[PDB]
Order: C-alpha cells, then structure tokens, then sequence
C-alpha cells in the first residue's frame, strides 16, 4: 500500500471497508478484472451515500489515480468524499 493512501484508508473502520468492498464488487467482475471505470466510479460513491460532484470526480481521478480506480484508490476517494458533508 502507498503510505499515503495507507493514512486516508486509517480513517475507515473494518467494517467500512467491507461494506465498501462489497460495493464496488457490484461494477467488476471480480474473477477477471480489478477496476473499476471512471463512470462508474461516482455510481459505487453515490451507492455508498456520496454525492460527488462532476468536478470533483475529475479532480480525484487527476489527483489520485496511480479512465480506471482499483480498490485501494476507491477508498481513497471515498474518504476524500466523506469529508465534504454538510
Ligand atoms: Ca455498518
Ligand atoms: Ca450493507
């Protein structure tokens, strides 16, 4: 894991990350593929609860990724994501 992402993914419970693994599972097929596509990334956000703006999806992929998100990236966009509720 990247120390920096190992730090943002610090902020989930256990059980925050099953539930989001659960999640993106729904949009791979998990037997053959480990990413998600950059639509369907704001999908699994806004399933989990987000509503990431059109813009900012744009700005994590630009700021984030490593037109793909694996898993550990989705976490880190998930909780940049959970930091912007009102
Ligand atoms: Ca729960
Ligand atoms: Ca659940």
């Amino acid at each position: 894991m990247d120390d920096i992402y190992k730090a943002a993914v610090e902020q989930l419970t256990e059980e925050q990350k099953n539930e989001f693994k659960a999640a993106f599972d729904i949009f791979v097929l998990g037997a053959e593929d480990g990413c998600i596509s950059t639509k369907e990334l704001g999908k699994v956000m806004r399933m989990l609860g987000q509503n990431p703006t059109p813009e900012e999806l744009q700005e994590m992929i630009d700021e984030v990724d490593e037109g793909t998100v694996d898993f550990d990236e989705f976490l880190v966009m998930m909780v940049r994501c959970m930091k912007d509720d009102s």
